[PDB]
């Protein structure tokens, strides 16, 4: 891939990876953008030129790296009017952070409005010299590489508010709309014997994909970035953001085998190889497969994945039984979300700014409601009641700088203060189920971070609120190069229109 040090050059192009022609947001020249990758330990510099000229899918832009901690560096996490003012086309940003105690997979994307939707996203993967599983695989570079795309033929800001469906689910960049039934397939190769470390990435803006492989299993080994004890499955439901590394042994008959990843609504099923890819033994011939599905009875469940390192959940095993826990109370009105009577709408004065301006605590930043305050070094339980007042369930909620555990998963009742993974995204699950997920961190990353829905339409809608972690140390702990302190004085002075 591209190491550590890298250009990734913004610019509109017509592009088709369904086979529909349309013009979109793509990365030295392609929507899914170029697989980046780096070492654990490896500084990052990844210089973003933005060349857009389309403002219908915004010329400004803004990156967030999903899954890195950024301590230190948190003027380079991407939330627009969060963490920093949009890039302006015509201009570059350097991102340069380092990336110490982590590995594993993760993506970039768009964090400005729905422009990620619009073709602003690409797999990142950060290698481990020494990587703990290292033994139970044979194959891991940039052909294991597994990213899922829920493409729509309109764009983002001219389509419906709320979609309800992609027209067609890309696997690696390519698939089929119902109405482009021979576009090409991604196809992704394995030869006999051998073991693959492929890792699975979520790109979607709103879809959960249910991920299965024909006549094959999957051991699990990572989950969002996180070591991940071994956990035979037989299909993965994978929502927006999510990650896993999944071990695959090539050791069924040389034959060509479909890779189906089913999105929750939309075009689902998979007539005519929509929501397909194809999985190709060596010696196979090149033609599309006709193995058939078979019925899942191993499916991923949260509640089964444990870290492969013992890490303590913070706080104590009980109820409450940390230094701040705060509820998300979930609604909706109709064209906007709310979280706790608050509907997250950008402020002109980047959070991160307003901080280092002199805002002093939640009262002060703005928007106001949408603000929590987080004091240092403590633990926090947050819960996610699902309420049917906000539709578009499950919701994956993320949080940013940091990793959290699930001590309580979606379609669950159980309240694990031992053994819960940990992970930067979580299903808040659905009413029915009466779901109540719940997670907990420690406040080790001092600065502003967004907590939202991946659903980025969602997103687009308010469903979000900013957590303001240690103001005090925030200003000294997070230094600002001079081209950030550029960046809203440049994006101000731009016309609405001449973006
Ligand atoms: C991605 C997208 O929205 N495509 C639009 C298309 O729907 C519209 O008809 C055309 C105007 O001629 O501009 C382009
Ligand atoms: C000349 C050009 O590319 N303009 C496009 C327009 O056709 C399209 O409707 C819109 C959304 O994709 O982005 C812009
Ligand atoms: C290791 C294990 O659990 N065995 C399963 C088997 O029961 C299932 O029929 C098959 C489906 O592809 O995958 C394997
Ligand atoms: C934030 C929190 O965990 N505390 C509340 C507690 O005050 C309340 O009595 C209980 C039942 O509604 O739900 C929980
Ligand atoms: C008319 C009405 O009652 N609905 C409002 C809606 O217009 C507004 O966008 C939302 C968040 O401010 O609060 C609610
Ligand atoms: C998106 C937004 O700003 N919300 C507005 C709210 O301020 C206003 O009060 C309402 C009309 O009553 O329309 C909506
Ligand atoms: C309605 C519901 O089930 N949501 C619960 C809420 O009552 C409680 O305050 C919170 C803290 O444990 O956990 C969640
Ligand atoms: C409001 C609303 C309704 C239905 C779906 C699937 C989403 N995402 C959002
Ligand atoms: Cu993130
Ligand atoms: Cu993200
Ligand atoms: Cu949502
Ligand atoms: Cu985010």
């Amino acid at each position: 891939g591209i190491g550590p040090v890298a250009d990734l050059t913004i610019t509109n192009a017509a592009v088709s990876p369904d086979g529909f022609s349309r013009q979109a947001v793509v990365v030295n020249g392609g929507t899914p953008g170029p697989l980046i990758t780096g070492n654990m330990g490896d500084r990052f510099q990844l210089n973003v030129i933005d060349n857009l000229t389309n403002h219908t899918m915004l010329k400004s832009t803004s990156i967030h790296w999903h899954g890195f901690f950024q301590k230190g560096t948190n003027w380079a996490d991407g939330p627009a009017f969060i963490n920093q003012c949009p890039i302006s086309s015509g201009h570059s940003f350097l991102y340069d952070f380092q990336v110490p105690d982590q590995a594993g997979t993760f993506w970039y994307h768009s964090h400005l409005s729905t422009q990620y939707c619009d073709g602003l996203r690409g797999p990142f993967v950060v290698y481990d010299p020494n990587d703990p599983a290292a033994d139970l695989y044979d194959v891991d570079n940039d052909d294991t590489v597994i990213t899922l795309v829920d493409w729509y033929h309109v764009a983002a800001k001219l389509g419906p508010a709320f979609p309800l469906g992609a027209d067609a689910t890309l696997i690696n960049g390519k698939g089929r709309s119902p109405s482009t039934t021979t576009a090409d397939l991604s196809v992704i190769s394995v030869t006999p014997g051998k073991r693959y470390r492929f890792r699975l990435v979520s790109l979607s803006c709103d879809p959960n994909y249910t991920f299965s492989i024909d006549g094959h299993n999957m051991t699990i080994i990572e989950t969002d970035s996180i070591n991940t004890a071994p956990l035979v499955v037989d299909s993965i439901q994978i929502f927006a953001a999510q990650r896993y590394s999944f071990v695959l042994e090539a050791n069924q008959a040389v034959d060509n085998y479909w890779i189906r990843a089913n999105p929750n609504f939309g075009n689902v099923g998979f007539t005519g190889g929509i929501n397909s890819a194809i999985l190709r033994y060596d010696g196979a011939a090149a033609v599309e497969p006709t193995t058939t599905q078979t019925t899942s009875t191993a499916p991923l469940n949260e509640v089964n994945l444990h870290p492969l390192v013992a890490t303590a959940v913070p706080g104590s095993p009980v109820a409450g039984g940390v230094d701040l826990a705060i509820n998300m109370a979930f609604n909706f009105n109709g064209t906007n979300f709310f979280i706790n009577g608050a509907s997250f709408t950008p402020p002109t004065v980047p959070v991160l700014l307003q901080i280092i301006s002199g805002a002093q605590n939640a009262q002060d930043l703005l928007p106001s409601g949408s603000v929590y305050s987080l004091p240092s070094n403590a633990d926090i339980e947050i819960s996610f009641p699902a309420t049917a007042a906000a539709p578009g369930a499950p919701h994956p909620f993320h949080l940013h700088g940091h990793a959290f555990a699930v001590v309580r998963s979606a379609g669950s009742t159980v309240y694990n203060y031992d053994n819960p993974i940990f992970r930067d995204v979580v299903s808040t699950g659905t009413p029915a189920a009466g779901d109540n997920v719940t997670i907990r961190f420690r406040t080790d990353n001092p600065g502003p971070w967004f907590l939202h829905c991946h659903i980025d339409f969602h997103l687009e809608a308010g469903f979000a609120v900013v957590f303001a972690e240690d103001i005090p140390d925030v200003a000294s702990a997070n230094p600002v190069p001079q081209a950030w302190s550029d960046l809203c004085p440049t994006y101000d002075a731009r016309d609405p229109s001449d973006q």
